[PDB]
């Protein structure tokens, strides 16, 4: 009861939700789901889901938004334990760690790599889990982009190295989208207690 | 481009917690594509060729003909919440519950378990098919979260989430991979036979 159906892209539930549902100021429920970009403007429409937590979509950007954080997306992967990365961008054919082709961040980073024609890499690891591609990145398997706030810790503890920081740097968006026409008694609750929660992330 | 793909069709919980150490140890022959998907709709992706394998748990009739199983490994899902310095327990009118959703093996093994223990009362708060979303969510103290022994093994032992059973509500556990029995490619068939050797 009183539930309040979110559906968020593919790799930024994890950033914000837990930091919401703890600072909420009144309890609802939540069902989340983890869906692609591209699906992002017929479940509102539908009702599918009364929030869409999706990056900067200039189409619902008879939408309302709100901006909730900035980030980037920079080129890591894990130490040789000598404090010297195991992979580099001037390698001939490093495994990389992308994102999907219907992702988001799998798009820019897929943009970045063709500008950049001197990057000679082979596809190793494919998947819009931004967590799952972290983790396979510590284990010393290839080399990827994550978000700069998913990553802070274990980039000031050298588990993690960061090999560009001018050109190969995506940055992102997130926002937190709506329909402009107004929703029920909880949505609109929701909605007015996260603008009014949008100073904790 | 991808002779050397692998379509991997995992559970949200099982790809996070297992597939890193399966590719970290397996030779680098292969390039993975791995996709969260519930179990019942990637058993309808395996037939018509959309995927390789899945990872799940136990299934009665993916474990027989026309598929083929590897038992990868054991474990169980212990109720679990934040300290207070457990904020929760069990027997307690109405608490929070951190749970996934139907469409996922461990949502209805969690409901059909407190199907028959009528004696907790529980209010559905959070409700997701993300693993790692649900463990954030159950250590900041939201509510009490049924999650895989091998997610949680460090946090338990950290204080930062603490056991609430180990006798009725704890439910066992085994995870899988799954096939069809038929041919595939030669780049599949390898990382099959070496999952066979990996388990160990």
């Amino acid at each position: 009861l009183r539930k309040i159906k979110i559906a968020a892209a593919h790799s930024l539930s994890l950033g914000l939700l837990p930091t919401i549902v703890k600072q909420m100021p009144t309890q609802f429920t939540y069902a989340v789901e983890a869906i692609d970009v591209d699906q992002a403007v017929d479940m509102l429409r539908e009702g599918q889901s009364d929030f869409i937590f999706s990056y900067h979509d200039e189409n619902l950007q008879p939408f309302d938004n709100i901006r909730l954080f900035e980030s980037r997306l920079f080129p890591v992967c894990a130490n040789n334990g000598r404090g010297e990365p195991r992979y580099t961008l001037e390698q001939p054919h490093f495994p990389l760690l992308n994102y999907s082709q219907n992702s988001y961040q799998g798009r820019l980073i897929n943009r970045t790599l063709t500008r950049h024609a001197e990057l000679s890499f082979s596809t190793f690891f494919v998947s819009s889990m931004s967590e799952l591609l972290k983790q396979v990145a510590m284990d010393g398997c290839g080399i990827a982009w994550l978000p700069e706030y998913a990553i802070r810790q274990e980039i000031t503890d050298g588990r993690l190295i960061v090999l560009d920081a001018d050109e190969l740097v995506i940055p992102i968006q997130a926002y937190a989208y709506r329909m402009n026409t107004r929703m029920s008694q909880v949505a609109e609750t929701f909605w007015r207690d996260l603008r009014g929660l949008q100073a904790a992330l």
